[PDB]
């Protein structure tokens, strides 16, 4: 019952209730996302927005018990259902608060791979046959309900990686694979779109397109928590587990 469309945001909560911070959330988000100039440099995200296929959840690190992991589980459960509907190119955004001022970003994404942890709690599915099991694996993603995801953190700790602040909370970005159908790494329309957001980060990030993005699949993790400099995570090394 915390699965958003971008009208059903504001009844999130008002004031200092739970969630009552989540709006402004939301409008700080699609601000971002919708930045005319220069523009936010993927412009599936934005089309996304514009388009009503974004959907929103989040937590209320307050009130775990309520507010927290186990409702997100129903959230991303429903969301999942969502996502196999219409269109192909659906996104969930998740911001996680009350936003935390201060945070340093290895603190972000340290509390996002303990939500994760948490979540696998709450998977009322196995984990798929296709996905190996172990972090450590190559071929490792991060799987829910019984498939695996795309999932990306963003903070405002990125200083130099702009593209991923997305506000003042820590916000989870989460993708069925569908969305991808179309676009892989060695069709014609992949390579052009990788041209296009990297074309675009180059006009609003302070450091360009991190090592782990590949040139243009092993350990897909590591673009998880993108670091803000060209430092590179060992591969073995995910937090996960
Ligand atoms: C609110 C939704 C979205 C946000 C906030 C978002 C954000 C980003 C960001 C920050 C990047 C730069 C690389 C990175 O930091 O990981 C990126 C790249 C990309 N995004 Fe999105 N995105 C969204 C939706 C989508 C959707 C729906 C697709 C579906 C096709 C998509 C496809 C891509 C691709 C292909 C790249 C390029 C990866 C590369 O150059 O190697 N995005 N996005
Ligand atoms: N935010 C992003 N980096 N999006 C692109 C994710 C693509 C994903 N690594 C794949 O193999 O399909």
């Amino acid at each position: 019952s915390y699965l958003w469309r971008d009208s059903e945001v504001s009844r999130s909560g008002s004031g200092d209730e739970p969630f009552g911070w989540v709006p402004e959330a939301h409008s700080v988000f699609t601000e971002r996302i919708l930045a005319e100039e220069p523009p936010y440099p993927c412009y599936f995200g934005t089309q996304g927005q514009q388009r009503g296929n974004n959907s929103f959840s989040a937590v209320d690190t307050r009130y775990p018990d309520t507010h927290g992991p186990a409702a997100l589980a129903r959230s991303l459960r429903a969301y999942r259902q969502r996502a196999w509907q219409g269109p192909k190119r659906q996104t969930l955004i998740v911001f996680v608060g009350p936003a935390v001022p201060g945070a340093e970003l290895a603190d972000d994404h340290r509390r996002f791979w303990t939500l994760l942890d948490e979540l696998r709690a709450y998977d009322t599915e196995p984990w798929p046959a296709d996905v190996p099991a172990d972090p450590s694996d190559p071929r490792w993603q991060w799987c829910f309900d019984g498939e695996p995801w795309f999932i990306f953190a963003a903070s405002p700790a990125y200083k130099d990686r702009r593209s991923r602040d997305l506000g003042p909370c820590l916000t989870l970005v989460f993708q069925v694979r569908r969305v991808f159908e179309g676009i892989g790494g060695s069709t014609v329309a992949g390579k052009a779109a990788k041209r296009r957001v990297r074309e675009g980060l180059a006009r609003y990030d302070r450091i360009g397109p991190h090592p782990t993005l590949g040139d243009g699949t092993d350990f897909e993790w590591r673009q998880y928590t993108l670091p803000d400099d060209d430092s590179v995570a060992a591969p073995d090394a995910c937090p996960v587990r």
